[PDB]
């Protein structure tokens, strides 16, 4: 889009997330849009770390974003 | 608690939801809230069905709430 990956560095993280949300035009959730933001910032997510506390309070605060209900679902195999 | 029925029967449910917070201190699934809102006003869960979507929505934007991750497990029994 319209921003650098040296602007989206600058960002916070929840304005980056709502730039995700506006092009998806879907829900989604919470580790897969720490996936889709860490790879827009050359990182991996765990390399967040840091700024996950911030990000979820902000996602909490700010009134455009909701929390919906929806189980994620995965195969016991993989633990 | 300081309210009577009356008195809950003006106020929004997520004021209703806060103060169950601040008395009982602990997470409730959403649902749960409902119970205890509809009970206290002494109402059949159903009869609100139209303020439901706006309570979910009050949460959402009420910076004073966190939609927290948590699981939500009961009895296959119970349904
Ligand atoms: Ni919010
Ligand atoms: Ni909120």
């Amino acid at each position: 889009k319209q921003y650098s990956q040296e602007e989206l560095k600058e960002m916070a993280l929840v304005e980056i997330a709502h730039e995700l949300f506006e092009e998806h035009k879907k829900p989604v959730p919470f580790q897969e849009l720490l996936n889709e933001i860490a790879s827009l910032l050359g990182v991996k997510k765990e390399e967040l770390g840091d700024r996950i506390a911030q990000f979820y309070t902000d996602l909490n605060i700010d009134g455009r974003f909701l929390a919906l209900s929806d189980q994620t679902w995965g195969l016991r195999s993989w633990y």
